[PDB]
């Protein structure tokens, strides 16, 4: 469902189309709370968008590159460029809304 991404293959996986990247960490309670919401969302958009996860403790440079200061942070990418951002907890509805705005 949700594919992991790291500093090493980020540019490889985020280059074409629309991707939603979830910047999370194991110590993040709110991040665990949105995880199930993204797994559903991912299904709702198979073939439309890719949902990726990037652990900020193990991949500090990508987090620094996109100014990710607080988590969770979800960033929408389109053809390798960040076009939108969502912070904090968000119900499935609100996330689907942000995606259709870029498809």
């Amino acid at each position: 469902a949700i594919v992991k991404v790291t500093d090493a293959d980020f540019d490889s996986k985020v280059e074409s189309g629309v991707q939603l990247v979830d910047f999370w960490a194991t110590w993040c309670g709110t991040c665990k709370m949105i995880a199930p919401v993204l797994e559903e969302l991912a299904a709702d958009y198979e073939g439309k968008a890719d949902i990726l996860k990037l652990d900020v403790d193990e991949n500090p440079s990508t987090a620094a590159k996109y100014e990710v200061m607080s988590i969770p942070t979800l960033i929408v990418f389109k053809d390798g460029q960040p076009v939108d951002k969502v912070v904090g907890f968000q119900p499935k509805e609100n996330l689907a809304e942000v995606l259709d705005k870029h498809l």
